[PDB]
């Protein structure tokens, strides 16, 4: 409708997945080459489908700080036959509040589905399924199921990736541009 909406746009046509573990399936965000990431809970094993392929997982990494708390952040690198457009230059440096997000999720279930989520803060600590967590950014919008994965951008920013919700506000794990240098 907007230009929030046609940065996630631009996103989502070229840079998403859907993913399938044991755990369910996810929107899944590839960043550059044949490296994405999900959220820690969908499990990734050894194999994953990717758009309904069967797909060897050549690296994951569960991202966790230098205090060892969990991130909810994990790392794949997909023995995929194609690269991702790198989209690094649109991750933020650091933990930051944002106006305006846009949480953007395509599923089975979900296609082409985009909700304005508004004001996005840098909440910090949350206990997200008894697990303590650290760079959680929150946002006032009832989240419900299947749209874990889905990203939060700004525009010209990616921002998170949706991982949970208590009813009335979401939740996402930041994205920041230092997860990814090579
Ligand atoms: C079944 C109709 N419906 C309303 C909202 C949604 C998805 N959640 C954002 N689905």
């Amino acid at each position: 409708m907007g230009p929030g909406f046609d940065f996630a746009q631009a996103i989502m046509k070229k840079n998403t997945v859907i993913a399938r573990t044991e755990k369910g399936e996810f929107t899944m965000l590839g960043v550059y080459d044949r490296v994405a990431v999900i959220p820690t809970h969908a499990s990734v094993g050894e194999i994953i489908y990717i758009n309904d392929v069967e797909t060897r997982v050549l690296d994951a990494c569960a991202l966790r700080d230098l205090t060892d708390t969990n991130l909810e952040i994990t790392i794949v690198k997909l023995d995929r036959n194609q690269k991702f457009r790198d989209i690094r230059h649109f991750l933020p440096r650091c933990e930051d509040d944002y106006n305006d997000a846009v949480l953007s999720v395509h599923t089975s279930k979900f296609p082409n589905m985009y909700i304005p989520v508004g004001q996005v803060t840098n909440y910090g600590f949350l206990n997200l399924g008894g697990t303590p967590t650290h760079r959680i950014l929150m946002y006032n919008f009832p989240t419900r199921a299947g749209q874990c994965g889905g990203v939060v951008t700004t525009t010209g920013k990616v921002i998170g990736i949706h991982v949970g919700g208590n009813g009335a506000q979401g939740f996402a794990a930041m994205l920041l541009h230092s997860y990814f240098t090579d």
